[PDB]
């Protein structure tokens, strides 16, 4: 159920800048070309992570890319606190 | 009469956005390969529920998926309250 | 006469989508395999009704059934007229 | 001359869905079993409708079953014609 | 000479199909139980309408079933040219 | 007279098909053999009839065997009415 | 020896439905009863050939007859052939 | 009188593709060749099983394959009550 | 002996369909006219089997054109084993 | 007394189609020439088995080819009765 | 034998739907008429075809037929290869 | 032989959507009722059209309404060269 | 040939948007139900239209609906154009 | 014709927001959910004010709408001419 | 009676389009031509594997063909349960 | 068994919009026209691939089709660990 | 291969601005109406550059228009490259 | 090759509040109403321009109005540099 927390908890609380950021930062980790990097959305971007990142679908990532995002660091503590739950 | 309140109530009133998430969440509980993902439309993904989840024809489960949907909350609590009278 | 309203005034009248959905939720009532899911067209699930529901044909069941759908709520009024009339 | 219409400018002019639609309608008034549903084509249904309509050949059943069909209005229309002629 | 005529360039140019459908149509002018409907051949049933039909051994009203067939008008426009020839 | 009623009303009237299906429904009770029962026409099975059948020459029988055949339900009921003249 | 052209290459090629369709159409020019047109077979209907058509034993009107048989058109032009040969 | 049912109530009521399916169903315990599977109608078949079933003409075994056949079951259930009548 | 083998357990196995096959290939081998191309059945082409080709009563061809029959490649193995029996 | 048995109960009970193939499959072990074989009928078709196959009257020949015919399995088991029977 | 080649590797080997398309190609070159068109099938087909293109039973305009459905472009090389073969 | 280009190079290319356009666009210039619309395929639309356009089988016909479909240019010009060529 | 131009040059060159909206649109004028809508394509839209507005084949409502649309007004000048043609 | 002015003049006028807006304002009077909020396209939502706002196609509504948007001030007396003019 | 399962419990509960899957995945170890993949229903597959797939009448390889098909993966489970009851 | 592999786990798995890339990426290698661009679904694909690629069924080459393809490539993958095994 | 590059490497690398870019910049060079502006997707547009280019499938032309896109000149660089490799 | 410059080293080059001023001051020669006004890009726009402007496809007014603007004399330039080019 890790792909549940990245989905609800995880990048659909952050705006469509910050969406824009984790996928401009995760380009490489994913594979994103030119097409990928503007079209796709939060629900490809998480079904794409757990595709590439089974250990923990992608959240470990996440929450280390939220760490250094001033605005989203409680939302970084809030998806630790999630996946320490789970 | 559970499937009548996960198609109708459900999956219907949502708009394509929500049921592309709830078919990326429940991809792994309904065993949905690439095709099925972006494919299957919202009266076979309440088929394949009540053929995979009998126990509540996947209602509890969508319920918990629009609890941490802030748009369907109310529409969680409906399809809770439309559960409790059946 | 009550098979001639809901396969003229009832199933022909609606899409096939709708169609779909009104085979999928009547699915358990009707004992429609995987065969008829996706085979059986409205005259066939006319008659199906009709084999099942000789109490009224599938009528009022269809009334239900296009009393959820925001889109047929005319049509499920026009079907009870018709009900009353016959 | 009635079974004259019926079938040259009745069944045979409305193609094979339509002509199982009104095989289907007219079920009961010509108590056509599971064979007869699948199997009569338009002569024999033409035929059976003489022998059981003997007042009007089933001209008359057969507009009013046209008249519901908004694809056969036309063609109901030009039976009435025809009748009106005959 | 008007059987051979109703024969050759009639009932046998036609397939089964509108031989059994002339049958049907000509039931009543010829008096056709139900033996006769589905057992008489195109030899029987010429032999029968020049019997039945000694004015015009049935050309005229083969020539008027023909006209109402939209597949079968070419063959009796050639069954209208061969009854002027004669 | 029976005899007149169950072959020129009777069996006379029905296509080969029904024939052969009164033939098989009635080998047992006028124990026709492998030959008998392919190879007998209708004016043998009435006398075979009617010397095994002298209560009624074979019409009640054959009446009950035409009552179950939809086909032959309106023969049935024809030959219901000559027995009852007769 | 016009009989053994029309008989023996004549009615003992074609098959039984074509013999019948000969019978039939000749049967005004042989004067074939009921029982004639039903039980003659080749040879007694070359004899009667023979008998009233003794400018060429009946090979004329079999050749005309036999050039509207699209099967037999063939047979036509041998017997033609024949003709020619005596 | 087992055969009187299977025939009338049983093969009959059922399309070709059913009647078909019955055949190909019992081959094994018919003993049907390659001819037999689809030379044999209903009448031969009602035979056969009557001849090779004595104990209830085939009536079980039949109404076992109906009740496998969605469509059919239905049918099962009034040969049941046939059956029981007898 | 060989009759017993191409007759029962050759043209006898077969539908009408295949027979018809058999009797059309070897229209030129056993000289078969317009009349014995449908109207010779099982028994009457065994015997001209028998009577021109005495070699192997026929056994041989009909086992050579059962070969490229592939619905009957069962039975022409079958044939072959039979010969290898006699 | 092994004539009655291949006759009465023999020959007598199959069909013409089947006395036929035992005409045609015996026609070298009884000599039947063309005229024998489409003139002697089941009473001179016995006497000639008695003449020609003293040991069993032809019995055991008949009981050989009735095996190999699908339809005539249950007779054969009948003279096979028979036989050990006297 | 090039009926063997245009028939059991010809148009047997074609679905329905490829044999109507040979039939309508060869309505000019066979003189096939209304009824012809819809009622003949492979058999009497290819013996018509022998019988009016004895130069080579057919094979070659079949071949060109099948030359030009893509489907059957390979059954058009294999027949060619049987061609060269014989 | 213009009967092959339209058939072959013409209806079979495109797809079921332009076919079904073609079929539209002719019914005034075919006469084609409501059946036929919706029932002939290809091979019945060509024949049809060659009966009714036999100056050129309906190839010019063709060719000018490939003209004015975007997709099928290309197939036009192709028809356009094999009308050329022959 | 109104049609020719409505359908060619009219519903085909606009995009599925517009023909959604002339669907819409012309629903009261040619008496779209709810599925008629959603379903009928460009061709049966087309013809549905010559069927209802023969007098132009509804040319001229399709130039009276694109000429409010302002992307088709160029389109409205072309089937102007093709009108006065025409 | 108030449905015309209220799409081709109406909401095909106004940009998306605005069109939003006027979903957003006419939800309780459509009984729009959220699929429709936000999937419902400026067709769809004419066909939905026409069925329900048969007073006037949603006219009246959509100008009151539009009134208190500063923008579409001169849209809407655009609109109210046009209903003056209709 | 492992036809029974394969048939009425197998491939009469898929639709067309896996009953298609299952024909063509079975051409090689079935030997279906280009006829045989197009034409063949499933009483013919069922009754063509049970005479090539003697061990287990097909429902083995039946089941193999269903476990990869994620939609049958039930009716797999289901087929099994079958197996392991017989 | 490779077009188990190249069916159940290529075309199957994958969408529409990546089927109609395949199709199209080998249109050259299948020679497929433009009715089969639009018609063909993944069955007539899969059977067309191995008619014309037995070397491998087409798997390799929709292999290297789904390489190049971002969103197949754990397919890709998963097709080469499938032909490694087979 | 040079549809591969254009539709792998090429359309489907940019994003869809960039693919209504590039097809607005090729309707003159393809013919694209305004249906096709807005209807085709990458994978008929590379079709229809094959169709129209096949020279080099259009592969030239779009490395010319990604030259210009500043976004897009490493995929200009990169198709250069392949265009070299194949 | 005019839309490429406008397109290209056009509106591509100039950012969002440039273009908008580009469509206000173009509104009145391009016929743009309140939705054309923002929701239209610059490749809408640049066809649109090429439609109503079809002497130079825009280039020259889009030149003529970068020349008021300060910032994109530049752009004027080099657009001037690129008409004379071509």
């Amino acid at each position: 159920k890790y792909k549940n927390i990245v989905l609800l908890k995880g990048l659909e609380v952050i705006n469509d800048y910050h969406f824009r950021m984790v996928k401009s930062l995760l380009s490489n980790d994913l594979k994103l070309n030119l097409k990928m990097r503007e079209e796709y959305d939060k629900i490809q971007i998480a079904d794409l992570m757990e595709e590439k990142f089974r250990g923990d679908a992608g959240l470990g990532k996440l929450i280390k890319i939220f760490e250094d995002i001033p605005t989203l660091e409680d939302l970084a503590e809030t998806l630790k606190k999630e996946k320490l739950k789970v």
